[PDB]
Order: C-alpha cells, then structure tokens, then sequence
C-alpha cells in the first residue's frame, strides 16, 4: 500500500491529481494507493472521495485548514497514528489574492502567507521527519511559473511562490541524503475555481487540471532511482 | 499520421525515445507515427529501426552528421521532399568532450560546438520554418543539467549546453506566436555509451535512458493547448 | 536635497551604507543628502547619526519596527510630512533565524516573515507610491545569495529571501514605467552582529560591511538613465 | 605595479574601462596600473593609449584578433615574456550579428562564435594558468543581459552569450580554490559603435559606456577578500 496525502484535493489541480492517481492504480496492478484527501471543505472531499473510490481506490478524507497550526498537527497525527508511514505528500493547497500593488491589504498578505508559506512549511517539516526515518518518500510542491517570474497584480502571490521555491530548494539538500524525491511542479494558467469568472475565449488560452495531474503521477511512478526535479507547464501561447 | 525526426536515434537517450514513441503508438490507438531516425552510424539505425517496427511503428532511417552543413541540408531536404511536413523534431544528437580546463584542445572545442551548437541551430532553423507555416509542431531539445550548472571538467561542454538553452529560449519567442511547442529536457547522469565504462557506483548512481524517454513521449501526447516547457531529471542522490 | 531612508541603519550593513553615503557627500559636493536613519534601537541610531554628521552629512533618526504596521505608517508619514518626497529607500532591515529543519519553531517563522516579508512589503508599497507620483526614485533591496541558493539551516531564511526576490521582480515591472530604479543587492557571508560569535579564522573568510556599502552608494550615484539592477558579492573563497 | 590586459580596448565599453582604470589611479597612490590594450585596429589602440597616458597611466598596445588562434598565442606570449605576471584580464572583446531567425547565416554563426566563445575560451585558458600559479588574479567577463534572457533577433547572439556564462560559471569552480576573482558584467543596451546608428531618442534610452566602466573598476579595487561576482546593468526604462 502506498500512503499518499494530497492537500487541496477538493478542487482544481489537487482534485485532478487525486483522480489521476486513482485511475493510474486501476491500470497499474502493483500500485495500490490509499488516497488521504484533505482541504477546508468536507463536502468537496466527500465528492472527490466518492469519485476516487468509483475508480477502485481506497480513500481517507480529513477536513483541515493548513493555515491553522492546530490542523497541521491533526493531519500529522492522523498519518502517524493511522498509517505510521507516508510515501507521498502533495503540497497542492494554496491561495491567491491579486490586485494592483496599491490595493493589496494586510489581510491579503496574511491570508496568502498563512497558507502558501506557513502551513506548507510546517506540514512539510512534520511529514518529512517520517520520510527521513523511512529513508524513502516523495514530496511534490505545486508552486507556479510565478515562483520564478513576476506579474503586475501578483506582488504578494509572487512573494509567496518564490518563497515556496526557497523551501523546495532547501528540502533538496535534506532529501538527497535520505533517499527522498523532491518534485517542483510549476504551471502557468490552469482553468480552475481559483480564477472564478473567466470568459469563454480566456478558457481556450488555459491548460486544464488533468494536464498537470498526468505528469505528477508519472513522476511518482518513475523508478526510485530517478527524480523528476522540476516540471514547467504553460499554455502553448504563453502566459496570459 | 505524425512525422517525427529523432537525431542521435542510434543509441542512448535518442534510441530510448524512438522506442518509447513506438511503444506508445502500440497502446495508444489513434497515434500513428512515422519515425524518421537519423544518426552517423547506419548500422545502429538498422537495429533500432527493427526494434521499433517490432512494436508496429513505421520507420525511415537516414544517415546524417549534423556537424556537416551538407548533411543538415540533406536531412532537411529529405523531410521537405519525402514528407513536406514535420510534426516533431527531437534535437537529441550531441557530443561531449571532457577534461581539466588546461587540457582541452581546439579540436575538443570545434567538435563539441559543431554538433551541439552549429548543427543543432541550423537543423532547427530549417525545420522550424516548416512548423511556422504549418502553425503546428513540437521541438524537443535534449540539453542537460549542465545547461544551468557548471562542472569542473565540463568547461566546453557547459559552454555548448548553456548555449543550447540560449537557442531554446529564443525559439520560445517565435513558437508561442505560431502554435508550436518547445520542450527543454534537462537530465543529470544517464547511463549511456556517452560515459563509456562504469562500475559499482556510476550505474547504481545514474538514471536509465528509458527514464528520460517516458516524459518526452508523454509531453508530446499532451493536448495541443499545453506545453511541457521544461523537464529536469536527476538521480535521486543528485549529481555525482 | 536627496532624501534617503535607510532601515536597519544601526548595525552591520545598514550602518555601513549610512556611513558610505555620508562620506560620498563629503567627496562629491554635488550630492546633498538627508540621511533618515531607522532601526529598533535608539542608542544605535544616535551613534551612527553622530558618525555621519562627523562626515558633514545631515541626519534624521527615527526608532521604528517595520514589522509593526503602525510604525510603517509612522515612517512613511514622517518622510512625507517633514520632507515631502523620497529619493532613495534602502530596504536593509532584516532578521535571520537558523537551525536544522526539525528545530525551527512557529515563532522562528513568524519573527522572520513579519520583518523580512511583511514589513518590507508594506514599507515598499507606501514609499513606492510616492516615487511613482514623482516619476523618480531608487529602491535598494538587500536580499542575499540565499535568495537564489539554499543552505541546510536556512529553510525559513531562504523562504524569506527568495520571497523578497519575488517582490523585487514585481517592483521592476512597476518601476520601469515611472523612472524608478530597483537594485537587488545579494551578499554572501558578511561579518556583522547577525552572525554573533567569531573566530579570526572564519572571520577572515567573510566580507566586511563596507565592501557591500561601496557598490550600493556607487549605484545610487549613477546617472538616472542607468540602473544597476543586481549586484552579487561573495567572499573570494565562496560560501562558508 | 598592476598588470591589466583589456581586450577590445579601442572602442565602446573596452575603451571606457581602460580610461576609468587610468583615472582611478589618481585616488589610489599605491595603485600603479600598466594597461595592456588590445583590439584588431592599431589606430584605435594608439588613440586610447594616448588618452590613458594623459591620465598618468602606463600603457602597452598590442594588435590582436582573438578569433585567430595564432594571435591568441602571440598575445599570451607577450604577457608571459614582457611581464611574466597578469593581475587582471578583462574579456571585453565581442561581436554581435542580429536578424530574424530565418535570415541568419553560417557566417553569422562562425563570426560570432569564433570571437565570443572560441577566442574568449582559449585566451582565458592560457592566462588563467598564470593566475592559478600566482594564486592571485581577477578575470572580468563582459557578457550581457542576453546571457540570461532571449531576444527575437538574437538567436545566435544569445547562444554565444549564454555560452559565455557557461564558461564563467565553470571558471568560478577553479577560481575559488586559487584566490582568483571572477566577475560577470551583464549590461543591457549601451550606446557604442556596436549599434552604429542612433536617433537621439534611441540614444536617450541607452546607458553610456562610462556607466559600465565605473562598476568594473570599483570591483577590481575591492579588497582581495571580496569578489563582486555579478553586476547587471540596464537602462532605467528597461530593454529596448
Ligand atoms: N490555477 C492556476 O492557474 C495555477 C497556476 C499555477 C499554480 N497554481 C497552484 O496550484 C495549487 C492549486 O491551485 P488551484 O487552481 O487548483 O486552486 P483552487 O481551484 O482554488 O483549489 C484550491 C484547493 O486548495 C485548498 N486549500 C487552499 N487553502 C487551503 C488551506 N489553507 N488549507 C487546506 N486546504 C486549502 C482549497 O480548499 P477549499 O476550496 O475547501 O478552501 C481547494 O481544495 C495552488 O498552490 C495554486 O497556487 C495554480
Ligand atoms: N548521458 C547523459 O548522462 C546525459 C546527460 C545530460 C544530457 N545528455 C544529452 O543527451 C543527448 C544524448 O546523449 P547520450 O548519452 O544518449 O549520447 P550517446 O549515448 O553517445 O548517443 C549519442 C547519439 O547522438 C548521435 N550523434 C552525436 N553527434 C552527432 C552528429 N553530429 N550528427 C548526427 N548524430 C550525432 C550519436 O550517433 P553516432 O554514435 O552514430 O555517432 C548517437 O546516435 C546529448 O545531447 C547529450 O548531451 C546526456
Ligand atoms: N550578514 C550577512 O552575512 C548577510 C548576508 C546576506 C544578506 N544579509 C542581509 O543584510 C541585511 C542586514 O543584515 P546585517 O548582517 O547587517 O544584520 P545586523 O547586523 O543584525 O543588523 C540588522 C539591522 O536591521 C535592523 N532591523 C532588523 N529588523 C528590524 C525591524 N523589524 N525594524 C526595524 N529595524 C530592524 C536591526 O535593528 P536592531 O538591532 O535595533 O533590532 C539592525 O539595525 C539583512 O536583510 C540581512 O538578511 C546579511
Ligand atoms: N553595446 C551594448 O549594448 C552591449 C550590451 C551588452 C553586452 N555588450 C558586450 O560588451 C562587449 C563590448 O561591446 P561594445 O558595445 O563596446 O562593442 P564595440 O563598440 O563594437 O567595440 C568592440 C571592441 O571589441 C574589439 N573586438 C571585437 N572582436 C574582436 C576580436 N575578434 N579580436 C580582437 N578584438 C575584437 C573591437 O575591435 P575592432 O573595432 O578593432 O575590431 C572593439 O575594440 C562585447 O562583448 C559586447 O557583446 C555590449
Ligand atoms: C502564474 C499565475 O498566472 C498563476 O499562478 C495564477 C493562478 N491563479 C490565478 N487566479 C487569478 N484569479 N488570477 C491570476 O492571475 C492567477 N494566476
């Protein structure tokens, strides 16, 4: 059994990754995963959980807000007490507050950092500890092309994504000594609830969640000897 | 049908990519590729061609030394006259001359640059022109982690690989305006004839060519709307 | 008068930058600055102020904590109300909490981010608004080599410095449209109170604050047509 | 006495660097530079030589085309025989051939690479050997923002500049072990003969060669303990 924890599994990219893992197992006999799915909305988890079980995958739903250190503790405790082992952590949960530099607020800043940087760091800190002892494990970070490129209305978002890359790079130093794989997925525009509105013509200039999920699962299925360290995906026409 | 040209298909990564495309078409009914395989050794081409045909793929071998502008012309003409269309170019052909800074010769320099930079540039120039007119196409560049990181015995190799990245980045500017996808594959140590001899470590500390071929083919199979711009792969233990 | 605000002016690099600007005003008469010096320690500001005055420069000290939004507002209004404009902002104030991944605390995280990212962002937001209106101005960000490279005990520090680079890059987008210069200073090890300890040996393998201050002042003195966008400095023997 | 060799000293940036070094000696009584000036045009060398001697600097002119290996040999021989020591090498000589991807020729390629990569590599190889033995020395590489960013009509130029960066990064690995400093100067548009034409408005959005020379000389004058590894400069309005 492969124990996988996917955060932000209720919508968009996280949801797509969960389904792709479920489908991959349905066609990859030797691969039997337990999909531990988490997000802030129980209702979303119930729906994706059902969809994954429909594919024949085992699931475990846990409602948690990683911006709340208490929930980070609960997530960790859940893995430790119920499985005592973790094979894959997909740090997908993330938020974005966009706007002109002058319009961004302290609330926009705190909201963005509490999830993108704080929750992501402490969940990683706690679960990497298990992988370190196992001398095995794979951590995926869904950052963004915004982790290496700036955009006008993304001052705070870019600080948070460049920041996540900083954590990713530090984790590589720890991981190479413990047989742990670190993958940094950097996508450009993906049509998901994160965008809200989105006109018809705009949707045609975006990638779809499943486009990101495929490479993520393939990376996990690579033999342990190899790590897809980075995967950058964008709409063929470039950034919006 | 899809017209694909893979340079350096005789061995190593190029051979692995050719074979993976063949296997893909075998389990992905709707993808019928014509694998145009090129190398400097006709003998290698015949062997890999047979293997691909065993998977049920159509092949077309042609001997060509991309360091020879005459052969670059012959290769381009072949695609234009025999197919008059190209869907995928895999710029895999490449050489490596390594050694301490003080020991590298003018010959090491010319040999490396004539293939990695000159041949690669002119073949790309000619075939991209076709894709630009088609408003469709995918070009893969097998560069290296040495395209963004230096290694003591790779002064000339790094000059050529950083150089290839310069070409890749310029091609993105052109490609995004004509529906063409550009993929930069950057692998670390891969056990291939390029290394020569190995032992306990080396091999055990390296990736295998098929590990690189898998994501290359998956990137090509992505819907036209999405481009996997970069894929960085390394042995889980890091550079050695 | 050239109105300069230097945060973290009481110690290390900030202190050296303040002194170097004062010395430049003595050697380059055409340059008349008002050095607004700020930090969290009053006595520090009094001493550096006296030293800068000894060089014949004008100074204005203000004790403030940039992690306190009220003080950020106080610093900004002081500039507007007393001088009406700002010509240079040196975002030097910064903190560092280091340790093995497993030893870092929530307090280490909050303390680092509140100053390095939050205070820096909001002070930049406020003062850039002024420069944008003036269509003139220069903002220096003292980030670090840790903004592009990771170090084992710098997981949180790197998240914060990579994060600052994210802000820097976004600011360039805004700055180019209103004649404002953005400079990102990235130093390696510099002997300052931030390191505490000592050892004549390791101290000999570090740069000195004045080595960083020189290029900063030279960059400000460049004609308005030119911006030194980035300056990377390291001990000749590399990172320690 | 400091022995400094500056290639491409007859025009633009190289010429400005030579003059700035000569002028800097005025504020440093213990700095007596011997400026070895080289380029392909003897007439230009005589001119800059006179201007430098007028500033009180010792000069030595040598006509050499670094794209001709024979000249690289004679240039190297000159340094070894006349001085037997070299304190600074400024690899400034460089050429540019621009145009749409489809219009670039094999000659554009060879001309660019023979100077930017080949001549630069072998001159660096030969002189670094002297510095390694001395356990002292400083090498400046004038690359470009085009060494990290692509431009539409710069496919070949970018291959050569990204390529130069590859050499720079490899040199850092060797330099850190023998007390040698490596500086990578990356400028954006600079009004020099390289551009030829002008239009006042155009020239108004460019930097001037003296703007580049200033930081170069100051980097050399830093104490030996510190190396300014990179300096990126651009017009305040950005790339044209
Ligand atoms: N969409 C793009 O264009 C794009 C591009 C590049 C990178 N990314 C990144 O990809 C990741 C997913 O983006 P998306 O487009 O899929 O966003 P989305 O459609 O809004 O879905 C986000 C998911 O993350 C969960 N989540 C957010 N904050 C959380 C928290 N504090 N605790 C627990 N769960 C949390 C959300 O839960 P709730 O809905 O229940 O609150 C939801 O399940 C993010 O890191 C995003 O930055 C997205
Ligand atoms: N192997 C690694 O660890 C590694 C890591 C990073 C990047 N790469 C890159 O991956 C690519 C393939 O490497 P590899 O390890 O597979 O090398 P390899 O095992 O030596 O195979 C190289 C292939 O390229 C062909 N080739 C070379 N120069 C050519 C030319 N001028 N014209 C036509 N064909 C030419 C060779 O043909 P002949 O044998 O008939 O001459 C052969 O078919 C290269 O760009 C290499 O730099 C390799
Ligand atoms: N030192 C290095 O090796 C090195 C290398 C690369 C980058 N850097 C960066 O360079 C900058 C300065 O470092 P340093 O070594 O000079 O540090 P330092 O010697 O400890 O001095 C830091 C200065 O910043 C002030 N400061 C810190 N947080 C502040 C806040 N929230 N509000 C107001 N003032 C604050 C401190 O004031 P108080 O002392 O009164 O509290 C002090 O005046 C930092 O951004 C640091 O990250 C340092
Ligand atoms: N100008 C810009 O906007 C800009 C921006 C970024 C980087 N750069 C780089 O800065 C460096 C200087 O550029 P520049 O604008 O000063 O060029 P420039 O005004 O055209 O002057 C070039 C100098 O280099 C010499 N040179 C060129 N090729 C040579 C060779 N093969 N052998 C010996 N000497 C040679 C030229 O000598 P002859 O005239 O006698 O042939 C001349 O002295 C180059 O590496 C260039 O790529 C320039
Ligand atoms: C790279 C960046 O475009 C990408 O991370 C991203 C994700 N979600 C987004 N969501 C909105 N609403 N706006 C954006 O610009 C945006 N952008």
């Amino acid at each position: 059994k492969h124990i996988l924890l996917i955060t932000g599994a209720g919508k968009g990219i996280g949801r797509a990754i969960a389904l792709e893992f479920a489908r991959a197992a349905r066609h990859h006999p030797d691969f039997e995963p337990v999909l531990v799915l988490s997000s802030r909305t129980a209702a979303d988890l119930e729906k994706i959980s059902l969809e994954c079980r429909a594919e024949g995958a085992l699931t475990d739903t846990i409602t948690a807000d990683i911006s709340d250190m208490a929930d980070v503790r609960r997530l960790t405790t859940h893995i430790v007490e119920r499985y005592g082992h973790i094979d894959c952590l997909v740090n997908n949960a993330g938020v974005g507050r966009f706007g002109a530099l002058s319009d961004l607020t302290e609330e926009d800043f705190d909201y963005t950092m509490n999830t993108n940087l704080k929750g992501t760091f402490f969940l990683t800190q706690a679960l990497f500890a298990l992988m370190e002892r196992q001398h095995s494990g794979h951590i995926f970070f869904i950052t963004s092309v915004a982790a290496t490129k700036a955009f006008r209305h993304s001052s705070i978002y870019c600080m948070s994504k460049f920041g996540q890359r900083g954590l990713v790079e530090t984790m590589r130093l720890y991981a190479r000594k413990c047989n742990v794989r670190i993958t940094d997925v950097q996508p450009g525009a993906v049509y998901t609830p994160m965008w809200g509105k989105v006109d018809d013509e705009m949707q045609a200039l975006m990638m779809m969640p499943e486009d990101i999920a495929a490479p993520v699962v393939q990376a996990y299925l690579q033999p342990s000897r190899t790590v897809v360290e980075e995967i950058i995906l964008r709409p063929t026409s470039g950034d919006i």
